[PDB]
């Protein structure tokens, strides 16, 4: 629907604020599920960041792009991992999220979850095919990040799971 309309902007705002009723109302009025703001963020990026599981589900049910990339190359999965939202991480993977998507720095969701010490998110990403050898632009793997941060608990999950 159009290109950067105020209707799409209202849906982006309601998705970030977790306004479930307002999100259903706006969608019924024809708001585009894949509306983008100036940062290339979609309603699914903003709901995943702010940890609104229910809204993430309705967006997906109504055809939101699970692998949309913003201006920094961050996908909704990168954001759910970075903000520590485990249930959203699981729901996104079930709806075909690309476990090895790369942002502008070559970091995958695994790199971001390791950097923030999110152990269970790391474990879930590994069992969904996360690439342990993926190197970012600084030449680091998620394992290298865990070692540099002296998180031996995380490093052990990264080597054995
Ligand atoms: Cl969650």
């Amino acid at each position: 629907h159009h290109h950067g309309s105020d209707l799409g902007k209202k849906l982006l705002e309601a998705a970030r604020a977790g306004q479930d009723d307002e999100v259903r109302i706006l969608m019924a009025n024809g708001a585009d599920v894949n509306a983008v703001d100036e940062y290339g963020s979609t309603p699914l990026h903003l709901a995943a960041l702010a940890g609104h599981l229910e809204i993430v589900e309705v967006l997906l049910k109504n055809g939101a792009d699970v692998n949309a990339y913003d201006t920094r190359g961050l996908t909704p999965l990168h954001l759910a991992a970075l903000y520590g939202h485990l249930e959203i991480v699981e729901v996104l993977l079930k709806h075909g999220a690309d476990v090895n998507a790369r942002d502008r720095y070559g970091d995958t969701p695994l790199h971001l979850a390791a950097e923030l010490g999110h152990l269970e998110i790391v474990e879930v990403l590994l069992k969904n095919g996360a690439d342990v050898n993926a190197q970012d632009k600084f030449g680091k793997t998620a394992f290298d990040i865990s070692i540099d941060n002296g998180n031996e608990d995380l490093a052990e999950i990264l080597q054995k799971l």
